[PDB]
């Protein structure tokens, strides 16, 4: 494929961030597991049990073939179901919640985003940490005022203009080399995302952009990353990464 850089930048990005907030013997929940991209990851990790969600059957029985053929020592446990517009109670708390590219979905309305952000609350031990990798909000509506919205590698659409300016969209199509294809993603509003976790004892304890995330990580872990096989994206792909952001909240 050619979008190798890009899929080693966003897994690199993804180990580091587990090797940050994640410790030997931690309990994972990974909503929107996927086909279990991160188990290697967490394997690496040392973690003791990993619990993967994810509403697409398809990509759950994906994930199960994965940790079933894999060196693994910690025990999986896949459901699928939806976790952001559906309640939830898995019966245990975690020490890790981790929710890569797939939190923004949690936006569809008003009301999804609150049963999920319920749903990560009642599953998050205290002192647990919600890591997650979302779209930029900001970073694309500036995209869109410099007009370039795409290149060879993705595509973005926003919604009309009808009686909407565009801090009044909610919503836009996402095309991926190779991935996703119109893919309907849902702006992730920041604001009230933080406040409503403040309601619900999580504290926001870290936001950074891809790139420069990569860039710092790269530099302090020179090895993951000649492992991981990267080093300097060319600026096509450095739009596709730079949509990106790093958001971490804490259960204090
Ligand atoms: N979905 C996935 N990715 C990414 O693409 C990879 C596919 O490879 P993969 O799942 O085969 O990974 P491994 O080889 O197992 O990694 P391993 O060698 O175990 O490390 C995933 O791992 C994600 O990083 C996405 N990136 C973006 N921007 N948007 C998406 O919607 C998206
Ligand atoms: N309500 C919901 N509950 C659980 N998963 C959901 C969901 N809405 C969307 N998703 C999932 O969001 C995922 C986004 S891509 C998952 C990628 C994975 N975290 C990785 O790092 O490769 C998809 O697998 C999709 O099925």
């Amino acid at each position: 494929s050619k979008t190798i850089n890009i899929r080693n930048a966003n897994n690199f990005i993804k180990a580091c961030l587990i090797r940050l907030y994640t410790k030997r013997g931690d309990s994972v929940l990974d909503l929107g597991c996927g086909k279990g991209g991160d188990l290697l990851k967490y394997e690496r990790a040392g973690i003791g049990e990993y619990y993967g969600v994810d509403i697409a059957e398809v990509s759950i029985n994906d994930a199960r073939v994965r940790a079933r053929n894999m060196k693994r020592r910690f025990k999986v446990f896949f459901r699928a179901q939806d976790s952001y517009g559906r309640h939830m109670d898995l019966g245990k708390e975690f020490d890790v919640i981790s929710s890569q590219f797939s939190f923004h979905y949690a936006f569809s309305t008003s009301e999804s985003l609150d049963i999920a952000q319920r749903n990560i609350a009642r599953h998050l031990r205290p002192g647990g940490y919600f890591i997650m990798t979302v779209p930029s909000r900001d970073v694309i509506l500036e995209r869109y005022k410099q007009g370039r919205m795409s290149n060879d590698f993705y595509k973005i659409e926003l919604e009309k203009m009808e009686d909407v300016p565009m801090e009044s969209v909610r919503e836009y199509r996402f095309t991926l080399l190779d991935s996703v294809n119109n893919c309907i993603e849902y702006f992730v509003d920041f604001t009230r995302m933080v406040d409503g976790f403040k309601r619900l004892g999580l504290s926001l304890v870290e936001r950074k952009g891809f790139i420069d995330f990569y860039e710092d990580e790269g530099r302090r872990n020179p090895e993951l990353s000649k492992k991981m096989g990267l080093g300097c994206l060319t600026r096509e792909e450095s739009e596709v990464v730079g949509i990106y952001e790093v958001v971490v909240f804490r259960k204090l």
